[PDB]
């Protein structure tokens, strides 16, 4: 933009792979097999659910021409309290966690969303991926801190060995605990752009994972 | 068969290419290079707005176990008025109602929901994606109940001459009446499952339409 | 080069298309039902032959370091009279011929190669596709010229219709008579470099057809 | 099933990866970082030469209607006295061979091709990828006839300790003797069918390797 009206291809750009270790679910089932219970850590946002829906009418709300409303107490208890109700599970998590529970694992959700006064967010995450009272965890909101990674704290305190996540400081949230970070693509739709370059920590990413 | 734990490719498989027209909506603008204003029209679910959220919380509060949520008056009052303020709109559309906008074609949106007392929809369309009210036409709710009209008997109405839309019906209603129907990509992360098959009926395929 | 280590990427990124209209060997077929036998025309090399072998062995023959070889009539000497014993024919070429044999069509080579005092492509030809008499033509050796589309008048003077090439020269040529250009992949192994933009006319490509 | 005029896709599909461990050259020259020099293997067909246009000539000649010309002794005299020099190099393994020259390693070849009198093989590849004479060896020829070795001893006897190739067996030499074993896409022009499905063991396979 602008650009030419008939670009054309070739067959080496029609066949280019980038250099990315791609994973499936079965895979790291596989990789983990033997391996006693432990505790695993999920990402929310763009990770188990597709949440672009609430952030989407957060920001029409509260910040129609900024990224205001990410620091605005009253969009997070909207967003903590009921909006996920538009959020869409996504196939990558029911598959990851139905996995994780079939190992014993403690499942732990860390978020950079901010904590607010209550939250239904912990619920809403039991019951639409089915997760068992004794593998569940109350949903950790991390928040965000600028010059911080607020996540690997909570990676450390929960000993959490495996990460899923689709940003960045999820990955190197784990690399900083010495966890296995392993990333999950956010979907084309999202409102949370740029997206990110899965695989640029030499991470393993999963395969179709952006539904 | 076998479902193998490392599949595998070939560089065959990578180079792949399904036998598909995809065009960019600079193509399809230069196509109309020199004709005058027209009506075109536009599906509104997957082909202008991400509307799953809603439908994704309309399935889960009024049939969690069935698809009856879709005949209930009961979801179609919430759906029209006011859930999808979740919807997220869709680059293409921005791009495709700009370009015709920009041409002072008439914009008119036909979808196959039910229809409500009243509806919110026009006004979330006009607003998301600023259409003038010279250009803006209220929505159309077509179907196969008592009083009501097909999409194609809409088309034929409004002289629609381009009808935009993701569903295997939606190419068909434009070629019914003999206007051009053009395809644009369901997300993968839509609830309105399986995915159709874009290019089904060699029809014009916008390229990179998920999003 | 240099470049990261570890790029990533995402998945606007992998799902990605360029605005190409591709197509297949059946819709070709099928877009001429009906028709009667007409002149069709095929550039060789890239196209019906991977005759890089040939070409590989001429550069190192006869100019090293430089392209003097495809001036050289010592090397096309060779070219013409049996170093085609080595090219790999195209499966989409196989394709091609075989359903423009079985429509009664009369086919035609035309080459950028420099005609030769005795040449044994045309047999090659023939044998390896298995054209009856009726349908064969003697290639006709073009050459080239800086300056001009030595192919063009040919397509003209054998009233071709439909020309089938891997070179911009080949869909140009056909574009200069009105004949319909369609583009076959040249594949990433080739020794014929860099590899053109297929579909930079707006032009028909054909999917797979690298092999 | 039917194979339709106007098949269709949809962004699942264009979006899909197989989990494949890709790798770069650069990535492989980085986890060799600090370690002295070494031995290491590449295979030879559709691994550093395409060497289908020989294969296909011999085919034509000795066994046009079999694969009896692959147990041919007079195919053999020639395919490995000079029909190479219609074989084209591979860009992955010019690579690869510099990179491994530039850390001093010992290059070796190991092939399945069937032994023969002289050949001259081992001076095409010096002279194609500048193998110094210090660096280069002598291809081995593999194989279960009397007195030969097969691929795996040989790996072991040289004490090699990466083996590139493009087909199962080469993998499996390297994991036999605890080798690490990298795959090389096969090209989709070569004339050796089926393509193997790289990646079919979890090894590392290199992008964009099919030339
Ligand atoms: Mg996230
Ligand atoms: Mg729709
Ligand atoms: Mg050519
Ligand atoms: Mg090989």
């Amino acid at each position: 933009s602008p650009s030419p009206l008939n670009p054309g291809t070739n067959v080496a750009r029609l066949a280019e792979q980038a250099p990315i270790h791609w994973v499936s679910v079965a895979q790291i089932e596989n990789s983990l097999a033997g391996r006693p219970p432990m505790a695993v850590g999920f990402d929310i946002d763009d990770t188990v659910l597709f949440s672009s829906p609430g952030f989407w009418r957060g920001k029409k709300t509260f910040s129609p021409e900024s990224e205001d409303y990410l620091k605005n107490p009253v969009f997070w208890e909207k967003m903590n309290n009921g909006w996920d109700e538009f959020s869409i599970p996504k196939e990558v998590a029911r598959q990851l966690i139905d996995m994780h529970v079939r190992r014993g694992d403690a499942i732990f959700f860390v978020t950079g969303r901010s904590p607010t006064k209550t939250e239904t967010v912990s619920k809403t995450l039991a019951d639409n991926f089915h997760i068992p009272a004794t593998n569940m965890n109350p949903v950790i909101f991390a928040g965000d801190k600028p010059g911080q990674n607020t996540k690997s704290q909570w990676l450390q305190d929960k000993n959490i060995r495996i990460f899923y996540g689709d940003s960045d400081n999820d990955i190197t949230a784990a690399r900083d605990v010495g966890a296995r970070g392993i990333r999950i693509l956010r979907a084309s739709n999202s409102t949370y752009k740029p997206l990110p370059q899965a695989g640029a920590f030499g991470e393993e990413v999963i395969v179709n994972s952006e539904y």
